[PDB]
């Protein structure tokens, strides 16, 4: 679902994905989603990569490792980042029509 | 470069992929691409995944297979779909905002 963060059930680079895609936007066994890293260079454009806080930390959306994933490694939902719609909706926005 | 099409140099899913990342937003080593399928069902959204014309065949545009590929895997440039960037933007628009 649209700005839910998830867990990975299959190891990657990154253990969190925020869910992009619409929902209203039908990919069945799929779903866009944007990993978040652990936020520890602080001088790296926010406006791309936005700093969003869950359990207590900072991470960074990768905006630019924006990929698909299957709903079998789709596991538990960790938190919802509805509130920072606009921050996400800017960095999506940028990284394809920046000036 | 954006709306340039690219082979892959490491066999991937599909053959073909666009560049759709802003030619002013920097990731060093990468770039964000959607991948091309050879057309051959007639049915699916034409708004979400747009057909192209590259080597005399049909292609459709897997923007639901958006992901980020390294420099080190991009081949030769085949072919430039920057005349299709009314239907690229609207695509990749309706994937996160539809509806
Ligand atoms: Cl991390
Ligand atoms: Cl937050
Ligand atoms: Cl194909
Ligand atoms: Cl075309």
């Amino acid at each position: 679902m649209q700005f839910k963060v998830y867990t990975y059930k299959r190891e990657s680079r990154y253990r969190l994905f925020v869910d992009v895609q619409s929902d209203i936007i039908d990919t069945p066994g799929r779903r866009m989603v944007i990993p978040l890293a652990s936020a520890r260079s602080d001088k790296v454009s926010r406006e791309l990569y936005p700093v969003v806080h869950i359990g207590d930390e900072e991470w960074r959306m990768m905006t630019t490792d924006m990929a698909s994933v299957p709903v079998s490694v789709i596991g538990e939902e960790v938190a919802d980042l509805s509130h920072r719609e606009n921050d996400i909706k800017n960095a999506i926005n940028l990284m394809f029509w920046g000036i």
